[PDB]
């Protein structure tokens, strides 16, 4: 079937990806997998899925693998480092990319595998938050086919018309009838919150999503829409959307996962249940389908779906990111990077919640750097942003 | 730039359709239309889009309308009777046809437009009620392409993929990764009566739709959901879904028009204004889109959105249609023509809420049809079954 390279096989996308494979065992080979140190995941993936190639980015963790590999018996070669994870995403005989690294880290071997004209499942963020003029260009160039994985781009993408389907990045949505993207968010958990309230605010009461169970740092980018926000930058990259064809919509029950609206009137959406593998195996067999574990949405169990305009007052993030959009990749890779930093600050108690959106509005006021021109332009920028982001916490924190 | 004939014209989808003509142009140019007795419509309508041909299927209604346009010095050839519609239909300039005549009377110059392969934008509901099989099998023939705009229908056709939009009715679900379609409707005015209280509503009651304004028939329709029973028997021909890929939700917000399930778990559905210009122009431009004159759905001003399963002891004619799909064409057909006499009687005060149910599931017990194998049996039954039906209203009204 299709020769699947996995980057970043034992995470959390990683391992979603790797069931719909236990899935469809006859539709997908895995070629190669792709992690950072955990061997323990790594071996059982490669008792199971029998690829020709594992990667382990740490030494003493490839080291590791390999002698375990053996003591099992498999003949997986294991390969270490970071030229290694860009030649498995490059390899001649691969169909498609799961770009499932996570950070900075996701990048080389993601822009790798746009050079080779691969299909990518784009599930890394940085990519297109970071690099998103960059990589639009080299897919443009390499005419790469991009697939997002998120759920909300993938949510968009279904509901988009073949033509845009095709042509991912350079399409034009006004010629193919798109009015504009509904990028729809949960509000998270201090929707309905008094403003008073927010700055005292707990990590615990930041991570209680009422409809979720995810990573702290998301589940904060959730309350503060950040993640919303973020998602903006990509949508605005993978879609070729304005800022006017860009709607944010509160959508509390997140039944319906984003939406196109058209130039008679129509909007499509994509619904489903809570589960990942349903956009992994949209993208995985796109433009057919696959059975992906999930079970059918029960519309009869459902809580009402409501709707509502984000408060800017409420959800500053949210704001900031659109506009460092408008200011260019140094600002939304300085956003991004400022936010990892004053978000763990929260979670280690350092900050109010409120100190997130403040600090990071804070970070960009002090910094215009220029246009990244390159992948080590915006590692540098980052880097810069990290650093005048934990000086701004120490000063608060002192 | 695309050539149309509207059959239909004078009417409610007519009026719609050329509105999203009058908002493009360039686009559509307007060479057939026809229509019924409304000679007043018709002749404002020539004047506007200066059709080749005007056609009024009664001859007295064709004669003054010949005469008021030579006068207003129009251009247009007035022609009479359903010979010259079903030629409409079929002129060899004509890229598509709006298939928008009510009742019986639209099936000829329909399947005139299938045989002639083209592209059918398919409102007349009788078409895929009652001859189902016959149009189906005719689509497949001369290749002609079916665009529904009827707002379920039209909805699921957008949610589907391209592989199924461009061979509609041969295509076949499974295989192109659909687990089932989706059917939503209204529930009608009486969702949540004690179901003891259905027997004593009256007319104005069923008509009365908190959330629609549209015909008498249709509303009660709507209330029985004989509506959504007629528009299961459509979806089954014209996506070609077995019983167990199609699923009736109530909705009551219809703001969800339908929706499509997927293999992996993904649902694709269809929201908008509730507008008829919408589903139109997505038939008139297809594959690409056309403004419509509709406004933007605007998602902050809308009621919560909820779902329900259908219970068939409140919906019986839901059933009874579901059941007459297994009975073949003779049974729809009949089901279709029973039901319009049971509602205008109910609308008449003749019979009850409740006797529409009733009396269409005694026509069908009574009838005794083998399938029809023509148009001409289809007509056959249905006039079979509309005298079945009134002698069930009048032994009813009259006796026991
Ligand atoms: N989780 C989700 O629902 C979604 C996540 N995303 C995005 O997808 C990406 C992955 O998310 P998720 O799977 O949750 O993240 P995880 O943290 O669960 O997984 C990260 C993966 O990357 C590996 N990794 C880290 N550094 C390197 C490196 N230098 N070289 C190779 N591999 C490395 C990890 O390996 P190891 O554990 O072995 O060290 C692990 O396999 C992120 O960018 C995230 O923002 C987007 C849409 C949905
Ligand atoms: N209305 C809606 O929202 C929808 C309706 N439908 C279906 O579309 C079809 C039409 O609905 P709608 O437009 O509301 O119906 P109308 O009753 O408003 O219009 C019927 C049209 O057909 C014409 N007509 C009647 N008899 C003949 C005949 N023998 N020969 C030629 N023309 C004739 C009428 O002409 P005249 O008035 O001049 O006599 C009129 O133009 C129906 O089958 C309906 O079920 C489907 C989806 C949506
Ligand atoms: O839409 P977001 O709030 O960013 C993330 C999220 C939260 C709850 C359920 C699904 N996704
Ligand atoms: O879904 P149905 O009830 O058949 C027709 C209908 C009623 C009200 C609003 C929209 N459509």
């Amino acid at each position: 079937g299709k020769q699947l390279t996995i980057l970043g096989s034992t995470g959390s996308i990683g391992c979603s990806t790797l069931d719909v494979v236990r899935h469809n065992p006859e539709h997908f080979r895995v070629v190669a997998l792709v992690a950072g140190k955990n061997v323990t995941r790594m071996v059982e993936q490669c008792l199971e899925f029998s690829p020709r190639y594992a990667v382990m980015d740490d030494e003493a963790s490839a080291k590791l693998l390999k002698t375990m590999l053996q003591q099992q018996g498999s003949r997986t070669e294991v390969l270490s480092g970071q030229q290694a994870a860009c030649d498995m995403a490059a390899l001649e005989d691969v169909d498609q990319v799961m770009a499932a690294i996570v950070g900075a880290a996701g990048l080389l071997p993601t822009l790798a595998a746009i050079r080779a004209g691969k299909t990518i499942l784009l599930a890394n963020k940085e990519s297109l938050v970071t690099c998103g003029r960059l990589f639009m260009d080299a897919v443009k160039q390499s005419k790469a086919q991009l697939l997002p994985v998120d759920s909300e781009h993938n949510a968009i993408f279904q509901s988009l018309p073949q033509p845009i389907q095709h042509n991912l990045g350079y399409a034009d949505l006004e010629q193919n009838g798109v009015v504009s993207i509904l990028l729809t968010g949960s509000g998270g958990p201090f929707r309905e919150t008094p403003l008073r309230d927010l700055a005292t605010m707990t990590p615990d009461q930041a991570c209680r999503h009422p409809n979720w169970s995810m990573g702290r740092k998301i589940s904060v980018d959730s309350a503060t829409m950040m993640n919303k926000g973020l998602e903006y930058i990509e949508a605005r990259w993978l879609f070729n959307a304005s800022a006017s064809q860009m709607e944010v919509l509160i959508h509390p029950q997140s039944v319906i996962h984003s939406m196109v609206r058209y130039q008679d009137g129509s909007v499509l959406a994509q619904l489903g249940e809570p589960d990942m593998r349903t956009p992994i195996a949209h993208t995985m067999a796109w433009p057919n389908r696959v059975n992906s574990g999930v079970k059918p949405l029960d519309f009869c169990k459902l809580s009402a779906l409501t709707f509502a305009a984000p408060d800017y007052d409420r959800y500053p993030c949210l704001k900031l990111a659109m506009e460092a959009f408008e200011q260019g990749q140094a600002a939304t890779t300085a956003l991004n990077a400022a936010n990892e930093i004053t978000v763990a600050a929260f979670l280690a108690q350092q900050i109010r919640f409120t100190d997130i959106a403040a600090l990071n509005l804070s970070v960009l006021e002090k910094m215009d750097m220029r246009e990244p021109q390159c992948v080590d332009d915006v590692l540098s920028v980052d880097a810069n942003a990290r650093e005048v982001a934990r000086k701004e916490v120490m000063r608060l924190a002192s």
